[PDB]
């Protein structure tokens, strides 16, 4: 089923061909600061992602992603609030069509101008596909881009966005270290939710740091030349390809360390 985030195909329709969009655990979310409850049970995150191994960079046609290689056992993401050990799988952003939106999930409805989310699965699954169908099979990272100075780190994965205009198109991106777009200090908001793009399982445990990284303005314009579309297909620039917040229901958003 084809969707978007157009006047017919966007978030507000998705309903229609992927029903759990109006399920009890969807995201993103606000995340209410007020609300937020502390867990003596949770730990600092590990992040090892120092023998991280990137592969390429695609165009996937509603956002770019940077594929590693998850069949050996070396880049993972443990501890936090998690039990056991997930492999990094990719990263994607989000963003919007002026610099003051484009986060999915937001503070206290504060919206920044992109959103990092790095996907990983669960170990005892096997795989991506086998570990996304299950309530504690993935967890994603999100990190937030605040509008600021020029990101060095950030700057390597834009250079390659040439590369890769159309849905479809792929570059070689080879170590890139998805470390070097994490903030230095990793106090993190989690909830239980679910994938924001179809199909919108609720497999995903939320880890949602509240540091952003920076990005510039001329930093965020590469970002909204990217094409939605195939080559040969009319033109749709990726202006925006962020969700709404949706219900929190009955979740509630704990914080470490408070
Ligand atoms: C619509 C609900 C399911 C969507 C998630 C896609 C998961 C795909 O799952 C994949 O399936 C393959 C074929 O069965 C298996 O070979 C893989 O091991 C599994 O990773
Ligand atoms: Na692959
Ligand atoms: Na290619
Ligand atoms: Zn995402």
């Amino acid at each position: 089923h084809h969707w978007g985030y157009g006047k017919h195909n966007g978030p507000e329709h998705w309903h229609k061909d992927f029903p759990i969009a109006n399920g009890e655990r969807q995201s993103p979310v606000d995340i209410d600061t007020k609300a937020v409850v502390q867990d003596p049970a949770l730990k600092p995150l590990a992040l090892v992602y120092g023998e991280a191994t990137s592969r390429r960079m695609v165009n996937n046609g509603h956002s770019f992603n940077v594929e590693y290689d998850d069949s050996q056992d070396k880049a993972v993401l443990k501890d936090g609030p998690l039990t056991g050990t997930y492999r990094l799988v990719q990263f994607h952003f989000h963003w919007g069509s002026s610099d003051d939106q484009g986060s999915e999930h937001t503070v206290d409805r504060k919206k920044y101008a992109a959103e990092l989310h790095l996907v990983h699965w669960n170990t005892k699954y096997g795989d991506f596909g086998t570990a996304a169908q299950q309530p504690d099979g993935l967890a994603v990272v999100g990190v937030f881009l605040k509008v600021g100075d020029a990101n060095p780190a950030l700057q390597k994965v834009l250079d390659a966005l040439d590369s890769i205009k159309t849905k479809g198109k792929s570059t070689d991106f080879p170590n890139f270290d998805p470390g070097s777009l994490l903030p230095n200090v990793l106090d993190y908001w989690t909830y239980p939710g679910s994938l924001t793009t179809p199909p919108l399982l609720e497999s995903v445990t939320w880890i949602v740091l509240k540091e952003p990284i920076s990005v510039s303005s001329q930093q965020m314009l590469k970002f909204r030349t990217l094409n939605f579309n195939a080559e040969g297909e009319p033109e749709l620039l990726m202006l925006a390809n962020w969700r709404p917040a949706q219900p929190l229901k009955n979740r509630q958003v704990r914080g470490f360390p408070k």
